[PDB]
C-alpha cells in the first residue's frame, strides 16, 4: 500500500539520518571514537532501513 | 560538561530508546526480521552512549 509500510521505512531511514548527523556532531567534538562507532551505527541503521525494504519493499504503488 | 556533550550523548540515547520502540512497534506491524536488527541496533546505537559517557562522561538529563 506504500502506506504505513513507508512508514516504518522512514523510520529506520531516519535514524540513519540521526546518525549521520551525529557523525557530524561527534566530529565537531573530536569525537574520532564515536565517529567510527556512529559510522557503523549508520550502516547497521541502514540494516534495520534495507531489511525494512526487503519486507516494505512495495515502494511503487505510489505514482 | 558542555550542553553539546550532553546534546551528543543525548542523541545516542535517543537512538537506543527510539529503536527500542520500533522493535516492539514493527514486531507489532508484523516485520519481526526489523524487529531483529532493531534489537541489534538497539544496543549499537547504545555503543555510541557509551563511548560518549566515555570520552565526554556528561550526563545530566535534567532542564
Amino acid at each position: 500500500m506504500t502506506k504505513q509500510e513507508k512508514t516504518a521505512l522512514n523510520m529506520a531511514r531516519f535514524i540513519r539520518s540521526q546518525t549521520l548527523t551525529l557523525l557530524e556532531k561527534l566530529n565537531e567534538l573530536d569525537a574520532d571514537e564515536q565517529a567510527d562507532i556512529c559510522e557503523s551505527l549508520h550502516d547497521h541503521a541502514d540494516e534495520l532501513y534495507r531489511s525494512c525494504l526487503a519486507r516494505f519493499g512495495d515502494d511503487g504503488e505510489n505514482l
